[PDB]
């Protein structure tokens, strides 16, 4: 009980237009506007602000996000770290009494005009976290190019630390001027603006297709959009869109991905209306979010089989890494000993426990292992290269009995499968 076990985490997301911000911005800090927002005068453990076309200086920039916190908050914030790419900027920004709680910082940034990505990950306490601020490329019909700007951040973030960061982090948000638009004719488009009917504008909006088709962001969730379309405005004021061709789309978007059974909840989501300076409207998203402290407040793991269902023609053999934090180092598997045809284009591979380590965790306490997860990678033989990644929680598992788990394998932002196995964890 002495530490944390849940903190409160900001993310905002805003394009500036290439001009100088308003000296105003505390509505954009405080979640107040159109959409899912807040009243809550309580301060925040975590400020994430991301922003593109931004003019601003690096260190003009970040001390304009302390300044308006200490007047907000009357608390003097610390930069935890900050990364740009020119005009594509990131900072995380914490409540002093957390320095102590944070640890393995890390920055990155990928350039794909100025497009690309910037991150930053940390701990907080047993708890990482990845943020990633991007901006992708602009067009109505340029969807293919906004992907593959996509799979190239994925691809080459190097963030943290496994093949991507897709797995590296409890929690990963990833979020900007994602630049996704509506494919609707313009008049549709703006009927539906003014009866404040929002569902059948979602319905074409190009992120939600391409997540759809399977094409990015596999397994991010993102919160119900209730607020208007964020680009383009004119400049000076929210009440007319200036599409003379840029439809109204919601280019500036907050998602994230986060480890099984852990506890996240998103407790606003929305616009500001009153933040003019730019053709974009800032976004704010809020989240409340677990924390394990159980390793700051002999056990085993064990496997009786595993079944993996591979994407692939191979007649390699195969082997299963199991890496985490609650391990000294990684263990790994001897090959299959049955292997079968599960379709034209998956193999259904087999480990008996024969072929399965014993994984030690550092610490034998029950509440502390019940936080931990493990990455599982499936990897050939031959040439040892990977072809799927998942994430087991221990949550579930704490027992004499083994019980089942059951999830899916990715790679390269690919679906590549599923894997089912029998596990324990003894203490």
């Amino acid at each position: 009980g002495p530490e944390p076990d849940m903190i409160s985490v900001f993310i905002g997301t805003w394009n500036m237009g290439s001009v100088p911000p308003p000296k105003n911005v505390t509505s954009w800090f405080t979640s107040k506007g159109l959409g899912k927002t807040l009243d809550v005068t309580i301060p925040h453990d975590i400020y994430v602000f991301g922003t593109q076309e931004n003019s601003v200086g690096d260190r003009e920039w970040l001390d304009l996000l302390r300044g308006g916190l200490k007047e907000l908050t009357d608390l003097d914030y610390r930069p935890i770290a900050m990364q740009s790419l020119w005009n594509i900027k990131v900072a995380v920004l914490v409540k002093p009494e957390h320095e102590n709680r944070i640890s393995h910082v890390s920055t990155s940034s990928v350039k794909t005009g100025n497009k690309g990505a910037v991150g930053v990950s940390f701990m907080f306490n047993g708890t990482s976290f990845g943020f990633v601020n991007c901006h992708l490329t602009s067009g109505n019909e340029k969807t293919a190019r906004r992907n593959q700007n996509y799979l190239d951040i994925l691809r080459l973030l190097s963030l943290g630390d496994a093949d991507d960061i897709s797995d590296r982090f409890t929690h990963l948000f990833w979020f900007g001027d994602l630049n996704y638009r509506l494919d609707m004719d313009i008049q549709e488009i703006l009927n539906y603006i003014s009866r404040k009917e929002f569902e059948p504008l979602l319905r074409v909006d190009q992120l939600n297709l391409e997540r759809e088709k399977h094409k990015v962001f596999l397994r991010f969730s993102e919160e119900e959009i209730s607020f208007p379309p964020t680009y383009r405005y004119e400049r000076g004021s929210r009440d007319t869109y200036a599409w003379h061709t840029n439809v109204p789309s919601w280019c500036d978007r907050i998602l994230w991905k986060s480890y099984p059974e852990t506890h996240i909840i998103c407790n606003s989501y929305g616009c500001t209306d009153d933040i003019v300076t730019s053709d974009h409207s800032p976004v704010f998203g809020t989240f409340e979010v677990g924390v394990t402290s159980q390793f700051i407040s002999q056990a085993y793991i064990e496997f009786e089989s595993i079944e993996a269902i591979v994407k692939t023609a191979s007649r390699t053999k195969f082997f299963i890494e199991f890496y985490s934090t609650c391990l000294e180092e990684y263990k790994k598997s001897f090959e299959n000993d049955a292997q079968s045809s599960d379709n034209i284009n998956f193999l259904k591979v087999q480990w008996s426990s024969r072929q399965l380590p014993t994984l030690k965790p550092i610490l034998a306490d029950i509440e502390y292992l019940q936080d931990q997860h493990l990455l599982l990678t499936v990897k050939s033989m031959d040439g040892y290269e990977s072809y799927g990644e998942c994430v087991v929680a221990l949550k579930s598992m704490i027992g004499s009995t083994a019980q089942q788990f059951l999830t899916f394998l990715s790679h390269r932002g690919e679906e590549t499968g599923n894997i089912r196995g029998s596990m324990k964890v003894r203490v």
